[PDB]
Parts: structure tokens; C-alpha cells; sequence
């Protein structure tokens, strides 16, 4: 095993951190940059940025973001979404990023994370994979949870590492928002199937729920409101994981 990493993601819309932030010594606590330039400095291990704009100004938008972001932070940061093609993800790398984030596209045409890999290598390439409990059986879902897409969760994470992805977010849309605990069920059934890294996404409440996702097999975990509200203090967190066995950078 390689350390565990603690991702901060932040959703992001017209340059603006969606919902904002509780961060009161920020001098913007809705500029992402800043957020994530203070998370980098209290010892997050990468961020990520998850681009909700509508084009017309989405692609000078993301662009944008990381540019700045890149002036910044030190630390690995991923972009995505609404990365539908090559040009568009490899601008977004060129420009600053150190991965994309690509989700309903891969899954329409999974050449896009072949095509994607060949340039940028497959560290470059984070497939999200968005999936849920239908009769029983995991299904993958894209459109921001819109479409069951009929694809086992089982054959979609098999064919994802075959075409050259080197990381998976695994969101669980049954725990997305629900402070109730990541799906470590669903951790624990991708967790044979693959060889890369899996980041856990969909459910964080507290520092427990982060120890359950890493006995479950994750590489790494990823949240946002319990960071950004300040349920949960990264440094309590790392110290917290660290006491209880699990491998982290402090």
C-alpha cells in the first residue's frame, strides 16, 4: 500500500466555490484558490475542483481556474466535469492541472481515456465513477446521477483499467450528501476487481467514516461540506487516522 491521501474537493461555478465556506481568517472564503491554497498549507494531500458552469463561459471558465490554481498550490490537483473530449482535457493539463476528471464521456466512448492516457499518461486520467443499488445489483450511473446507464458497476471498473485509466473516484450516489458514512460495501466490492487506486467519494460526517473507507480498501478520500463547513479539521483527521494504524503523510 501506498500512503493514504485525504482529497479536499470543491464544486465550483463562475470562478465561485459553490456554497462557499466557513473559514473566516480567508480574505474571499468563496475564492476556490484561496480555499485551496489554505488547504494545502493544513496538510490536504490534493485537490479537487468539480466545475459546474454553463457555456457559453464554462471552457474559459475552467481555463481560468487552473491557471490560478496553479500560480498557488504545490500540491496535486485534478479538474473535471463536463470534460466530453481530448482537446478539452488536454488543454486543461496543459494549462495547469495534473489530472482530469471524466466521467459520462468515458463511459459513452471509453477510447476517450485510451486517447487521453497515450498523451498525458494514465496518472493523468481519473475516471469518476457515479454508482447505485438497482434490484440488487450496482449500476452505473452518468448525467450527474440522471442515467442508470445499464452498465454493471463490476464490468464498467473491469474495462475502465483496460483502457488505460490510472485512478478511480468511486462515488456512491446511495451516500453522496448523506453525512451517514461512505459505501464501504461498494469499496469492498470494486477493491478485488482492480489494481489501481480507488478514492472514496459520497458520504463523509465525521473522522471514523474516513478509518471505515481506508479498512474497506480506498486509496484515498475525497469530500467537501465536512471540510468546508468545518465539520471535520484536516490536521484532527490526520492525527486521528495516523493513531489508528493508517498510513498517512503527516
Amino acid at each position: 500500500m501506498l500512503a493514504k491521501r485525504i482529497i479536499a474537493a470543491l464544486i465550483v461555478k463562475d470562478g465561485r466555490v459553490v456554497k462557499g465556506s466557513n473559514f473566516e481568517n480567508l480574505r474571499d472564503s468563496g475564492d476556490p484558490v484561496e480555499l485551496g491554497k489554505f488547504y494545502s498549507e493544513i496538510g490536504i494531500d490534493e485537490l479537487s475542483f468539480w466545475d459546474i458552469t454553463a457555456s457559453v463561459e464554462k471552457r474559459k471558465t475552467m481555463l481560468e481556474l487552473v491557471e490560478k490554481v496553479a500560480e498557488q498550490i504545490d500540491i496535486p490537483f485534478t479538474v473535471g466535469g463536463g470534460i466530453h473530449d481530448f482537446e478539452t482535457a488536454s488543454e486543461l493539463i496543459l494549462r495547469g492541472a495534473d489530472k482530469v476528471e471524466i466521467n459520462t464521456a468515458a463511459v459513452e466512448n471509453p477510447s476517450l481515456i485510451t486517447q487521453i492516457a497515450q498523451t498525458f499518461g494514465s496518472q493523468a486520467v481519473v475516471v469518476y465513477i457515479a454508482a447505485k443499488r438497482v434490484d440488487g445489483e450496482f449500476m452505473v450511473f452518468t448525467y450527474s446521477g440522471k442515467k442508470n446507464t445499464g452498465i454493471l458497476l463490476r464490468d464498467w471498473v473491469v474495462e475502465v483499467e483496460k483502457r488505460g485509466a490510472g485512478e478511480i473516484v468511486l462515488g456512491s450516489i446511495d451516500r453522496l450528501g448523506t453525512k451517514s458514512g461512505y459505501d464501504t460495501e461498494m469499496i469492498r466490492f470494486v477493491r478485488p476487481l482492480t489494481t489501481l487506486p480507488i478514492i472514496a467519494h459520497g458520504g463523509a460526517g465525521k473522522m471514523e467514516h474516513f478509518l471505515e473507507a481506508f479498512l474497506a480498501g480506498a486509496d484515498a478520500a475525497k469530500a467537501n461540506s465536512v471540510f468546508h463547513f468545518r465539520e471535520i479539521d484536516v490536521r484532527e483527521l490526520k492525527e486521528y487516522l495516523k493513531k489508528h494504524g493508517v498510513n498517512v503523510r503527516l
